[PDB]
């Protein structure tokens, strides 16, 4: 598990919213 393979959404979504 990473979070620097989901805050790569954590941050994409977390951008969109």
């Amino acid at each position: 598990e990473m979070r620097i393979s989901r805050i790569i959404l954590x941050f994409l979504f977390l951008r969109k919213k």
